[PDB]
């Protein structure tokens, strides 16, 4: 009645892995058991970049409990569409290339479509710093020991790309919300007015927004995490992924922590407050439209700021 | 600069304010205000439009000008004498066609929207909404042309505009059906309506009768314990919040034709489980939970 | 069903599941009244003797049940009292939370208990506890709100002195931050650069940190940071063997990459500086190689070299 | 100080390095080494015994003194002349009741442990193992008394003294059974033992019969395994412990924790844990220490 895989640790079956894909069990297990468990970029970034297949490894989506991509390359014979990631079979596919391993750079130099991540500089090519944080075997974190911050490069049809200037979502939760800057600390520490005062924000309608819904169309309000975090000395909130998939704007079930009383299904975006202030101040208030399109996580998000 | 009074010695400049502008130039905007029938602000907002060309668009709901930077309207607020030229082509300019010159300036400017009441050589139109704002009065013209054809450019490129539903713009106070369906819905009880339009075993239930609310459903509930809405925060939003009380919620309401909303309701699976729906309404992508 | 729900939108969302002897409605209430502010972890509480909470409910999120058998003035159907000073309590170590008013007071009157406070208390000397607390069952150290308490104990009338203790950090291996300069360079140096930098030759450090210093406990008994370094290249999935929290914790150890077995066995997570202090403390010229250490207020016995 | 030689002398002192002591004084230790039959080091270690009074306990596997800290033995190494002084305040000191005077010094001592060949005024004995260590050879005394009665003091307070199993202290080569049960376990096939000593549907299976994969094993279990297809093992490190590691070869099996329990004792352990067949965390007392381990 099962598709679970086990190991014996003493006279005890512990379930090492459950199969939640359509693939036959042991085929899936192979796939898993070849996950890159070193630092990878996060699913949101790779979706946003339009990446469909990784070179020579497997990116596992730990929330979805399945591999992040349809096929493979030089990994698992029963789903490999190729062996070297330059075979005719995948010229028309944005291929993740991990520059930390040898010879992947030139594989990418010779690829038609792809993105290359690396720990450092690359000869003749302009980087763009990515997030501070990466994904170490499920857990996303910013790390002291291992380096988690990469530089991205993109190719669309023979040609290197200019990657948009972006902000990055901070991949934080409410359970453990840690301030990442002075402004952020202050905001949580101080009282609204004393804050607006200190950072010079009179007549921006700050209080209105941080706490308010700035959705241009996303499902339920668009609230900002650090803003949800401040409304938590009073009765605080539990979150819960509405859909397993990771993305920049994220749908949740918000319910009271203390008692479960339902609230909404609404979207949160976790941004550095500094980056948030910068965008509220970017808005020109003299024009008709109050939609602000900002590019965050290499993707375009539309806001309603007023 | 500002006009002033001399209230015994001396100059006491007089400011609007509501826009902070000198009454002086504030009023010069009211003057040059567009008086021919214009697109409702919500659709301008959605299409992300910045300034109109050689005019002001008035915000009668805010009782202020929709925009305080101008093109060829008032020297104290003009960012440029003419739309198609220099530090100006980055922002999205609304070009109106039923004034001549303008049409030709759209094909020369970078970012911009264009409305017209007929077709234009070589371009594909997208039918706008029936209604338009007429000096603060939103209405469906039969004496005058209020329905436009829209066209948009970004970075130089003509865009294909999405297939859309448009919101109806009805106030509740004087609500009035616009189809056999909307009629029947208000007449028929719940159960009979679900069986006439073969809707049984779909989602809609809560959203229609009683998160997000449908204006038309809110009107049927008005014949039951008459309710009133007042917007704490008055702009013009495709989805608007209202303070809701009786004749003795803070609600998202959307005004949609049932004939359109039931097209939506049916383009799902036979549920009855709650569904995420992503429609284009008023040129903008709306996500909401249907049940 | 055991399951309690709210309709979020039109969707059944489980907010609570019963895994208790009690009926749903009663357990749910207890859950629903559980203190969700910062609290001492259960290891510290059991180590101390606490068997009941004043006016609150300590919840075990790993065991998904109350931390304690009865209540005081929380829930009419599991209350043994209403006030913590009633004679039905005078034989039980009661947790008194100083951060709320007058609880300090009931603690003076109480004949058996433990009082935590976020600052000094007139007449009594404090035991500066761990840096970390549990906050709605996510154990963390807070810079935002406070997580570090002071402890006091009473045993049948009499004020107590708490032994001086080391405290287990509380760090899963899946996310392991070093908390001192010693831990940083340990992880980021070679063993031999290390032993020298900190002048540790003539202790058989490499033998200890990396090995098994157990006197009895089931499986090996390994330092966490120890495991984290060997983890560096060949990493390990670590998984609770028993829901109950404790100072020395048994685990199912398993390869991360593939699930190959390894063992059941205990880990203890200590600050390296503390560990190094404990090895340096052992007197090498005696028959017994058993070092007893008080950690998290309990006696923990080791085996050294 | 150290003795020395003269090579183009210049005095050249002489050391070890087993202890680091002057050969000189390391030998005084050898000289004063207790040669009456003393309890096995493991039991001393577990009772947390620090040093012995007016004697030296020798560790033959380490080929050295179990302790370098002395009392009343040697000027260079001791910490007190007499076990009662305030230097032995905080140290568990072994006292013997075979040398008189000491039997009484235990009464006016803080922390310490005492052994005797018979009972003592109004103290409850805990009957120790059958075996002592008689000069590097441990055995069960035929004509000499090797069983002890133990008593312990922590902080002037006479202590609890638990009930214990004891390990049998048997090397594998020279292996001899010590009951009908151990006898049959060697004789009877894998399946026959189970029906005879009615223990079908208990845990016990693996740890008694043998693996590739590695947890605890018991001595006799390994003996039956080499009772054909012989197996060789030896101290990886030369300690003395209730549970010791071995290199099994065999060509290797390889690093096992091994425990030498008399079967009947271990069997009464299996039987104290309701019919299951599921793995079982046992927490038992062996050699006066709480050892916990997984039974399957």
């Amino acid at each position: 009645i099962n598709n679970a895989v086990y190991t014996k640790v003493d006279g005890i079956d512990v379930e090492i892995f459950e199969n939640k894909t359509t693939l036959p069990v042991n085929v899936a297990f192979e796939l898993w058991a070849k996950r890159n468990i070193k630092p990878v970029p996060e699913i949101k970034i790779l979706n946003n970049l339009g990446v469909d297949i990784a070179a020579n490894t497997v990116i596992w989506d730990y929330k979805r409990e399945a591999p992040a991509h349809v096929s493979t390359i030089g990994v698992c014979t029963m789903t490999d569409i190729a062996k070297k990631p330059t075979e005719s079979a995948c010229s028309s596919l944005t291929v993740l290339f991990d520059g930390r391993v040898e010879g992947q750079v030139d594989l990418f130099r010779n690829a038609r479509n792809g993105v290359l991540i690396t720990e450092g500089s690359v000869k003749g090519l302009t980087p763009s710093k990515g997030p501070a944080q990466a994904s170490v075997n499920g857990v996303t974190l910013i790390g002291e020991s291992v380096k988690t911050q990469f530089n991205y490069f993109k190719k669309v049809d023979g040609i290197i790309q200019q990657l948009p200037e972006t902000y990055f979502t901070q991949s934080r939760d409410l359970e453990d919300f840690k301030p990442r800057s002075q402004m952020e600390t202050d905001f949580l520490e101080l009282a609204m007015d004393e804050f607006i005062q200190r950072y010079k924000l009179e007549g921006y309608a700050f209080e209105h927004i941080v706490y308010g819904d700035f959705s241009h169309g996303q499902l339920g309000g668009l609230h900002l995490m650090i803003g949800l975090a401040k409304r938590s000395q009073d009765s605080p909130l539990k979150l819960e992924d509405f859909i397993p998939m990771d993305s920049t704007v994220k749908n949740y079930f918000i319910t009271d922590a203390q008692t479960g009383s339902s609230k909404c299904v609404c979207s949160v975006i976790d941004l550095l407050l500094d980056d948030f202030v910068e965008i509220i101040k970017s808005q020109d208030l003299s024009v008709i439209s109050k939609v602000v399109k900002v590019t965050i996580d290499y993707a375009e998000i539309s806001f309603m700021l007023w």
